[PDB]
């Protein structure tokens, strides 16, 4: 692998501050934000860099009052290399007190930037019963209209500076009678045979025909996850990666738009039971798809980011730990995490870092990092 010879490149910094950061990041109506959580991050056909996170207003938890926020690189150009490059944080959407969530963008061809998302109403949660800064107790998730989980989408045609009010498509692309749902969180994928694919609870999110004038479909999946990634890998077949939904190892499953196999727990991932990031590198020699997750069976904090050479993504290497290159004044660092290629040959990450100011209470505060490294820094690891 040339990159290896390549001058190792990382610099990194916090993206999204928490309130309890010095510069906290607020909106421009000055609403602030608690926390940071479930990022997603890509790069448009312009070179521009869109991070999306939720913004978790009053506490770290994922019910109550969440919007979904957002910051670009000022220039298609600067690669969000240093701090002053990325435009103050703004917001996708945020009507209501309920949950916008599970951000999940996808670039299509024209430069259209799809954005698929998770919504609840204010007063309910997964699990049921848990109390709301005010008092309230929630109602458990169910499969009523007002209190499932919907799926809605919004676009950007201008390179990620405006959105559109986002579109309910539940009764279009999540089965009937679902309760909890989920989108991502993370990204979805343009395939080298023009379809866009995103990953879902249970299923796959098909697009087809015109770019960015998409005709969706559902391709359900036997065994999947519910939070899910999909690479497209060098042999050009698609690949799962889901969390588990137990700890100890992501669960992988290969295939087509035409259906796939078996999920299985990949032995070389181990997994704590969280979020992870896959991205398509570059299909000409050496071929190379990266992965991103915390590589512990019981510990979000053990994040690792890898490479595969092989055309299936049999196996990935070692790869090298993020603490190699430590962020000093934003928590501990580890969680969810989402990636992207960068204009300038680089991977950008962004990772979920956790304060841990009340343990694993609500009010601990959670940021998240952004990350450069080029493939030279991954290969140059101490570790492998
Ligand atoms: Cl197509
Ligand atoms: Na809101």
């Amino acid at each position: 692998d040339p990159a290896k010879s390549a001058a190792p490149y990382h610099d990194e910094f916090p993206l999204f501050r928490s309130a309890n950061m010095a510069s906290p990041d607020k909106l421009s109506t000055g609403i602030g934000f608690h926390s940071f959580r479930i990022p997603a991050v890509v790069r448009t056909t312009t070179g521009r860099i869109l991070a999306f996170a939720e913004g978790r207003r009053h506490t770290n938890q994922a019910f109550g009052d969440i919007n979904l926020v957002y910051k670009r690189t000022k220039t298609t150009a600067n690669n969000g290399a240093s701090p002053s490059d990325w435009e103050p944080l703004r917001e996708v959407v945020g009507s209501g007190a309920g949950t916008w969530g599970n951000p999940t963008p996808v670039v299509d061809d024209d430069n259209t930037i799809y954005l698929f998302l998770s919504w609840n109403g204010a007063t309910y949660s997964q699990n049921g019963k848990d109390v709301l800064p005010d008092g309230t107790v929630t109602k458990k998730i169910d499969s009523t209209w007002e209190g499932r989980r919907h799926l809605y989408l919004t676009e950007s045609r201008d390179d990620g500076n405006t959105w559109s009010k986002p579109v309910d498509l539940t009764k279009e692309l999540t089965p009937d009678g679902w309760a909890w749902d989920a989108v991502g969180p993370g990204n979805g994928i343009r395939l080298t045979t023009g379809e866009l694919v995103i990953p879902a609870m249970g299923r796959n999110i098909i697009g087809r025909g015109a770019p960015g004038n998409r005709t969706w479909s559902v391709q359900r999946l036997s065994g999947a996850g519910a939070e899910g990634t999909i690479v497209q890998t060098p042999d050009g077949k698609l690949y799962r990666n889901d969390r588990p939904s137990q700890k100890g190892y992501r669960m992988v499953a290969r295939g087509t738009l035409e259906g796939f196999g078996a999920f299985a727990p990949d032995a070389g991932l181990p997994d704590p039971a969280c979020q992870g990031s896959v991205l398509r590198y570059n299909s000409d020699a050496p071929a190379r798809t990266i992965f991103l997750n915390s590589a512990s069976g019981t510990s979000r904090r053990a994040m690792r980011v890898r490479i595969s050479y092989d055309a299936d993504a049999k196996k990935f290497n070692y790869g090298r730990k993020l603490e190699d290159a430590k962020v000093s004044g934003a928590g501990h660092e580890g969680g969810y995490s989402s990636m992207t290629k960068t204009g300038d040959y680089k991977i950008g990450a962004l990772v979920e870092s956790d304060f841990f100011n009340d343990g694993t209470g609500k009010n601990s505060y959670r940021a998240i990092i952004w990350r450069r490294f080029n493939l030279s820094w991954i290969l140059n690891g101490p570790n492998n």
